[PDB]
């Protein structure tokens, strides 16, 4: 008795997958995405933040990035003698053109999967009814559910001046017509490490302003490996140290600091954190419970209006990521529709930061497994070590850097580690992985796990070689056994 | 019993089962010695994997990997790069980790308690063996001997001009001469590999192939691989060995099976390998030996009950480095330590570092398709490029444009799982082309082992951006005969 079966409020991956997956029943599906402007006025097309202004454009970045060491640490090592110099403005270009590919590719992807894009905001107007502009003229469509899938935005502080007026974020920072040249990065969370890591490996002066720890949430011993690599490759790290007032001196930006220091740089990026936008939705006025947090409440995707939904980076207790948008997007839409009662494990959600070395993993840190099942029934077999090719390299810290005459090694690139429950036969509960590739070999594993190994099976697991990924057929210290897991020896993962 | 155990052989599996053995106190004995190569090459300890296998020609494939993306990427990423190569540092950077390692191994035998003797041993008897000590016969004995000599190249007899004039993997890394235009003879996993970085480091590599490319692997996976090194400049002469080999001047002229000629700067021979094992002094023992050469040992032990066999030399089993060292490592615990485990051989993971890496465990289509039939088996698949290097636009050479549109190098990624209808569609095949194959074929060789089904996978929560979250959303099938080409290139996953 509604014009829609379906109305979703966001062009995202939770957004677009939903749609789609619903269509594929026949359902008839409208589809609201229109892209508010960043604070510094950038804005772009269809796809939502991991096409546009995330995973994208991210990752050619971070390829750029890992070029450019192997450039600079390992072509002449191989034998290939090289000159190269960088233009910032080409990398945009590649981005712009291929992220340009994917606006338009999705565009058509929705038409031809038989779903209505509307570019134009959406404001829920009751249980069923939701408003947009079209001509500059004010219409109402009414669906039988509705998804909410708005995606955030970033957090710039307004207690720190000169903040809003100057400092950029994620959303511009992949396109800006100008390199950032010498950059503050404000954040030690994945995407701050991230974005720092590719600034500095594409050789900017970086910066990095730690309020306390670095990855807050993840693994500690993980965490502290991945700060000792990027001190090492000319990352700088302020800790407990915030900016308290921002300013325009010139054509540069002088940046006060907590402790009482001073400092200039050419950009500012502010990676503190994001807010749901959920402000415009009109939300509690429907009768939408949302957190103390901004976050929606809707752990089974559902809301406190049981004919709305909700998906992805909006919604509480979830990792913000794009296939735990999709998948719980994709079941939302087989579970109303395709006679399903599917939901996501949440206790197997792999993810990976692309920071210049990689960190992977699934299930328990160290310490969050150290709490569930004390310090008795939980077992840390690990081994840190260099992969074949990069051993090879004799990779060297940059000279303002170095101690004394044998101090040129930068760090092992790679920290294998299984936590792991002595009263279950030694069972799988912490899978983590720190080097290249990280995510490529956290995959494979993250299932495994998911199928209940032991470090039983892990053993008799026989190995691919040469790869990092066989170092897991062979861990056998112990943090316990406190004797050193370390592994200079050239031979890598496995024999 | 003037020891517990005796090893001929310092390769992966001889040094595993020696340094486990020593772990229980046991007393052993380590031979080694290195017959130089047919054009005399020549190296230390460790083996082949370390010495003319996996360890050189991953850095050499490294090395290449490395000129593609300086070649494909670093202008597309805003890196403008002159680059010229200099195969002489290429090899030096080898030597130099190599010997790294022939120390390195010494030292973890010595400090394990092992006494390494660099000399060839000769079977006497059950239990006793005689070497060479300042050309001088001396002579041990044993409770248990392992033979592990590993193989060498073979190269045809039949040929002529081929033993005193073509190359083998154990001469090509450590050439004091850049080999510029090169036949290599044999599509096996070793000839697609080495004409693979050949290739990518811009050499005129023609391959010449008896019949089809990787005999054993799955086809459809093995097709992918030379169609792609044909899109990048490799040259494929099937159907057609080599019936002559001659010095013409400072150049190799090489008459073929058809009829045709052409001259190389070097010819390799990647054939096959025979067991090293006619100096051992076999038959004589009691050691029943194979009609192939290769040793009867598929419990790791031989007719003379004394006496076992692990790795290349031991019949019906993979030539690798890890299935060596578990078979080793586990006899040294069978035997001293009261241990009854064998290799499942049902799971041995493998990986080809050809200029596109492919990676597998588990049976072939093909393979599938025979112990199954064509009802019982479902082959859902994806063909798709890796979100990098779609964004780079990689384009053939030009002397290989046909058409207009005739510009792209392949997709570089192929995913398939082979699973079986009537056992809730099991996991029986895994298999993928792409890079960072291997890094990501492992984890996916335990979950597969532990019975992984296609439900399973389906559930699976991806990482993105991978390549190997392709594998969560495989829905397309060769039996629906529609079209496994991605949707659009957006990685190997979907932004929802
Ligand atoms: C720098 C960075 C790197 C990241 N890297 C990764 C990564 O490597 N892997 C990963 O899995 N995730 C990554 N993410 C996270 C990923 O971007 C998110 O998990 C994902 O984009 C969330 O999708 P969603 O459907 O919730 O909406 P989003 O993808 O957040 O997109 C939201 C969309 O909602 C639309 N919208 C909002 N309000 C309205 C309205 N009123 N009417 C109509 N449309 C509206 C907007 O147009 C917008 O396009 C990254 C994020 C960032 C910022
Ligand atoms: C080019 C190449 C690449 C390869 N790549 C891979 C790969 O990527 N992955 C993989 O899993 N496998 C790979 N392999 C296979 C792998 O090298 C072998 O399966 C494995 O190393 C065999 O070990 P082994 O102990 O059986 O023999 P080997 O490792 O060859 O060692 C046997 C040793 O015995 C010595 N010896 C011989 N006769 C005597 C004697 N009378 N007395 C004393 N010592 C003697 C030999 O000289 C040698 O040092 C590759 C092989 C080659 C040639």
């Amino acid at each position: 008795t509604f014009m829609y079966d379906l109305v979703v409020i966001g062009g995202g991956s939770g957004g677009m997958a939903a749609a789609k997956e619903a269509a594929k029943y026949g359902k008839k599906v409208a589809l609201f995405d229109f892209v508010k402007p960043s604070t510094q006025g950038t804005k772009w097309g269809l796809g939502g933040t991991c096409v546009n202004v995330g995973c994208v454009p991210k990752k050619l970045m971070h390829y750029s990035a890992l070029i450019a060491s192997s450039i600079h640490h390992d072509a002449q090592m191989s034998g290939h003698k090289t000159s190269s110099s960088f233009e910032w403005g080409k990398l945009v270009e590649t981005l712009r053109n291929h992220i340009r590919m994917l606006n338009f590719s999705y565009r058509t992807g929705l038409r031809v999967g038989n779903v209505e894009y509307i570019n134009a905001l959406a404001k829920l107007i009751d249980p069923h009814s939701v408003e947009y502009e079209d001509n500059g003229q004010k219409k109402t469509i009414t669906s039988r559910y509705i998804l909410l899938a708005t995606g955030g935005r970033p957090s710039i502080p307004e207690t720190v001046p000169g903040a809003i007026q100057y400092s950029i974020t994620s959303d511009d920072i992949f396109f800006l017509s100008k390199s950032p040249g010498k950059t503050l990065v404000i954040g030690a969370s994945y995407i701050g490490l991230e974005t720092a890591g590719f600034l500095n490996e594409l050789g900017f002066d970086t910066t990095v302003a730690m309020r306390s720890i670095p990855l807050r949430g993840f693994d500690r011993q993980c965490s502290e490996k991945i700060v000792e690599y990027m001190k090492a490759t000319g990352t700088k790290f302020l800790v407990g140290v915030v900016p308290i007032n921002i300013e325009k001196v010139n054509e540069n930006i002088k940046v006060s600091f907590s402790d009482g220091s001073v400092e200039e740089f050419e950009t500012v990026l502010y990676a503190t954190g994001r807010n749901p936008d959920v402000k415009g939705l009109n939300l509690n006025a429907i009768g939408v419970e949302v957190s103390d947090s901004g976050k929606i409440i809707a752990p089974k995707d559902a809301t406190s209006v049981p004919s709305i939904f909700a998906v992805g980076d909006i919604v509480e207790g979830r990792p913000e990521l794009t296939p735990v948008a999709v998948k719980a997007g994709i079941l939302l839409a087989r579970r109303l529709f395709a006679g399903s009662n599917e939901f996501i494990d949440y206790d197997f959600v792999p993810t990976t930061v692309f920071t210049p070395i990689e960190y992977g993993h699934v299930g328990l840190s160290s310490e969050a497994a150290i709490a569930k099942y004390g310090e008795d029934d939980i077992e840390e077999y690990l081994s840190e070590f260099s992969t074949l090719e990069i051993a090879a390299a004799h990779r060297e810290k940059p000279e303002h850097l170095r101690e004394n005459e044998m101090d040129f090694a930068l760090p092992l690139n790679c920290l294998a580690k299984l936590v792991v429950v002595k009263s279950q036969g030694e069972k799988v509960v912490g899978f983590h992985f720190v080097g290249p590739n990280a995510g490529e070999i956290t995959q494979g594993f993250s299932l495994a796990v998911k199928l209940g190994a032991t470090k039983k099976d892990f053993d008799d697991m026989i190995g691919i070689h040469p790869t990092d990924a066989e170092v897991f057929g062979i861990l056998e210290v112990t943090k316990r056994s406190g004797e050193s897991f370390v592994s200079s020896g050239g031979c890598g993962g496995g024999k």
